[PDB]
């Protein structure tokens, strides 16, 4: 409880979403660079994380890093690039955690821009050295499963440094590993289910954009 660092994973490909755009006869745009709220998806995500009151925000870049970094160029973030770039989400998070000063890390997906600052703040507040907190698929409370969950989450930096090097690369298998090991996982109910939407398909982006257009 001395310092909270955010790590935003903004380094991955999003081939499915780009193909979706091509299949609509649109020019594909990488998910993080799609327009949202007068800015880009990635700027929206970072703004939410900073608005959650973290002491610093690390952003991990890789895929199309030049463009993602240019999108963020006005923002108060510390950028670290994956090199080599072809690493999975867990490795991107690890690179970010390596760059973070804090004892608690708030891990967020760059492509999940509808999480509110208030939800992120609640997630960060429930983490400690031995407790992982996470955006829940349903109601708040202790979790005995990791169905339908992944990001954002918060955890002790030492705990993340022990778990992130393990597994296949995806976050969800690590959460199941943690539960098997007896790690306490606390689910925080989303303000709105839109907060759970990561941009995998173009339809996910349109769903988020529609929410943003409604709420200004
Ligand atoms: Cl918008
Ligand atoms: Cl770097
Ligand atoms: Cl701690
Ligand atoms: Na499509």
């Amino acid at each position: 409880g001395n310092m909270i660092s955010a790590v935003v994973a903004a380094a991955g490909r999003g081939s499915r979403m780009m193909r979706d755009m091509a299949e609509l006869g649109l020019e594909p745009v990488h998910k993080l660079l799609l327009p949202l709220n007068g800015v880009t998806v990635i700027e929206a995500t970072v703004k939410a994380v900073l608005s959650a009151g973290v002491d610093e925000c690390i952003v991990v870049t890789g895929h199309r890093a030049g463009e993602v970094e240019e999108a963020l160029s006005g923002m108060d973030v510390r950028v670290v690039r994956n090199d080599p770039v072809d690493v999975p989400l867990s490795a991107s998070l690890l690179r970010g955690v390596r760059a973070a000063g804090g004892d608690i890390i708030l891990c967020a997906a760059g492509d999940q821009p509808a999480v509110s600052p208030a939800t992120l703040r609640r997630i960060a507040e429930h983490a400690d050295g031995s407790t992982v907190s996470i955006l829940a698929r349903g109601e708040s409370g202790w979790l005995d499963n990791a169905r339908g969950i992944g990001m954002p989450l918060a955890a002790g930096a030492d705990l993340l440094r022990d778990y992130l090097p393990l597994g296949d690369g995806n976050i969800n298998p690590l959460l199941w590993m943690m539960l098997e090991d007896g790690v306490r996982l606390y689910g925080v109910e989303a303000s709105r289910p839109i907060e759970l939407v990561n941009i995998n398909h173009y339809s996910d982006y349109l769903r988020i954009r529609d929410h943003f257009l409604r709420t200004n």
